[PDB]
């Protein structure tokens, strides 16, 4: 929104005043960003390309430059009024930097330069470091990309044992539920997008916005009706099943699906009591999928119960690979997800001999908000400065061989690994390796774009 | 940014499909917003009042229904284009709803009502439901004001016991350090702006731009400038415990403190290793050495020209295992102050108060009838009793019983399109600080 337009108060208010800090005679800065460590050994690279777009829009104007003195004046923090006036009149307000990026999508091992940041103009070498906070923020798309691509392994091990059709099952067993208990819009749209790199379900309206405003993708993700707990029980426990009967009214067609959510005991009692014969013929006459969804009890022990309880009403069908598949119903566990948990759940229902084609998997919160910098230890570190026309490392241990100087990622022709080097071997190892980076925007144009799908691709040719 | 610039397109993707759900002859629904236990026992209210004027900053349009109509439709949701058509053309695309709050600041134990959705428009009852998905995003506001406004009453305890000014000291003594790890600027500035209801210090400048725009509030918060060694009066420079020690003992230090002295400008340190508990105390035990103390009026010693800011681990559980060992030191919590980043403004979901949004009521034929899974239900409202100042939450039938003992908590912040109460932060600064445990 407008009042937060404003790229010189898009930082930490220190680091308005880190250009003071640089010894005389700095000419030049270099910047990469990793991930350190953390939950997984590897990350999706995602939402740089968001990033950019929405948070350096605009070249700087002067009006940004009076807002931005005035405020930090009275907040107190010294401003470099005089460097970002000489930005705006001799560079025409475009920011002097080269930014390099693995492409979006790539899945790239910890403790690898995934992009850098270089300064191109010498007045104006410390721009940099002024945009580390918005930068660093990254860490949010990599990491939620991260997670669902995560998910998405287990997922494809599953399918791949028990299903006859893994790759067309896959992009709708991970469904992102979390646009309520994320934090703000943006992160709505930006998370919601990062899963998206992965699957196709989604009810993060958000993350269509984004992908289409963003990442050149019109429709990037798909989603169906579903009853919710308040429209059900308002009918009364009198009427109940009439709620259930007009959401296959309203939505049950042939091909098409549709989900309703029940708590366990309900669904038990619906396939006991003999109540529910009317809506099983109705389902079964409706040619939809109806997808159920249990919102009480153990996470893991009621989607194995619900397949028992539904196998009974419904029957199955064995596959090519000797597994169940239900008939005209599936089940979806919106409630207690996470990688262990949804790992859990598949080990249970093949060991009972259902395929996992019969379940999908919600994830809200723990998708979208119940992530942090730690979790890949995302950083983002002065690498290199030129001072008195040399460049000089800039590190703090000698270890961690640790990084420092002028750094790309290299990834391996032959088997396709990544490692990092200084560009001092870019040459040298050519014939074996290429620099798998690229310039994704430099002093105020974005180069390198891409759509969605190619991130999908990148992603998706990716495995453990 | 003007790509989310739709309102009809802020909710999760089955609200499309809602409206055909309820019971014929439904014409209201009523909604109210509470937590449900969680870390703590009472939630400082926060953030409505932005999240309202950013997410409902106009009058919903016939592009937005023609917009919201193709994606939705593409996406494989029905989409109820007669039912935003007419309230874009008889209610001039004001949303009909009436929101109730208690007033922001307020710190109301969990389990109550602290906000309620009702529907003012029989053809248009099913909005409420529509917003429940932008509106119980309130949770994360509510939740950093409330980690924020817990940590502030264990800072208040210990100044309370040690400082000759306890209220004077504790407006600065939890900083904002949060920008680089919260998920994105709309959050930063939210979560950043729910700090500063309970204190003054942040290096969290998107947070000065909300509290200015929606909160009005020109500049909500203050920092120094800080030396990260590879008018001014006060400069953080960051260190280590055994750094400050080497300077003791190595002659560069005597002059060191010399200068120090001499500019006469309180030095704040930050150790940025070690365990947090630790560290403090021997970074105050060596400073004394370097500098020197005066025993306050509570018998405490207070550090001359030397502060220290702890910005790493800190959390409830650490901050306060600090403010022990430095206080069983005889040193007084003056001279310390603490930093949260990620752990402030990230760390936090919506089970950290299990916040939950619930439908208590719907209109039917007529008549009104309780919805629920003892249990709440009904037209809800908070009451507040007018000698103890305590919390219940009870059906709006019951305010006029008990006038004599309460008055009615909540306040009608939005209705039909018009936002009607509304706060200044040092408003919302006031309910907080006049909280107490
Ligand atoms: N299409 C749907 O049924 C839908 C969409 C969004 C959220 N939800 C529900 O909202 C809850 C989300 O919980 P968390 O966001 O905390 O994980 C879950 O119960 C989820 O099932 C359901």
């Amino acid at each position: 929104m407008h009042y937060l337009d404003n790229l010189l108060l898009n930082t930490d208010s220190y680091k308005a005043s880190h250009w003071l800090q640089y010894p005389p005679g700095t000419d030049a800065s270099f910047f990469y960003v990793e991930s350190r460590g953390g939950v997984y050994d590897q990350t999706a690279f995602f939402g740089l390309q968001s990033i950019l777009k929405e948070a350096i829009n605009r070249p700087v104007t002067h009006a940004d430059i009076d807002d931005a003195k005035a405020l930090l004046a009275a907040h107190g923090e010294p401003f470099n009024e005089a460097g970002w006036r000489d930005i705006v009149d001799r560079l025409g307000g475009q920011l002097p930097i080269r930014i390099r990026a693995v492409p979006e999508g790539c899945v790239v091992p910890t403790h690898n330069v995934l992009m850098t940041i270089e300064s191109t103009d010498a007045k104006a070498f410390w721009v940099p470091s002024y945009l580390e906070t918005l930068l660093l923020r990254v860490w949010y798309p990599v990491t939620v990309a991260t997670v669902s691509w995560q998910v998405k392994q287990i997922v494809r091990d599953f399918l791949q044992r028990t299903s006859d059709d893994p790759e067309g099952q896959l992009p709708f067993k991970l469904h992102d539920f979390g646009a309520r208990g994320v934090s703000s819009l943006g992160s709505a749209a930006l998370g919601g997008a990062a899963h998206l790199v992965n699957f196709l379900g989604t009810d993060t309206l958000s993350a269509l916005l984004l992908a289409r405003a963003h990442y050149h993708t019109p429709v990037a993700g798909y989603s169906i009706p579903a009853a919710e707990h308040s429209t059900i029980t308002s009918w009364g426990r009198e009427r109940e099943v009439d709620a259930y009967r007009n959401m296959l009214t309203q939505f049950a067609r042939p091909g098409a699906i549709v989900a309703v959510v029940s708590d366990s005991y309900d669904i038990y009692r619906a396939i006991r009591e003999h109540w529910g014969t009317t809506l099983r013929e109705e389902i079964i006459a409706s040619g939809a999928t109806v997808v159920i969804r249990p919102d009480s009890g153990d996470p893991v022990d009621v989607v194995e119960q619900c397949l028992l309880l539904l196998d009974e009403a419904f029957g199955h069908q064995v596959n090519g690979k000797g597994y169940k598949v239900l008939n005209h119903v599936r089940v979806i566990q919106g409630d207690g997800i996470n990688p262990q948990s949804l790992r859990a759940i598949l080990e249970r229902i093949t060991a009972a001999g259902y395929a996992a084609d019969n379940v999908a998997f919600g994830m809200g919160g723990a998708l979208l908000q119940k992530v942090d910098r730690d979790t890949q230890k995302f950083a983002l570190k002065c690498s290199a400065v030129r001072v008195d026309g040399a460049w000089i490392d800039v590190y703090k241990d000698p270890i961690t061989q640790s990084k420092r100087g002028r750094l790309t990622l290299l990834r391996d022709r032959a088997t396709g690994q990544y490692r990092s080097a200084l560009l001092d071997e870019v040459a040298t190892h050519a014939g074996d390796s290429d620099d798998a980076l690229v310039t994704v925007w430099e002093n105020g144009q974005m180069l390198r774009e891409w759509t969605l799908e190619q991130v999908r691709a990148h992603a998706d040719a990716a495995r453990l």
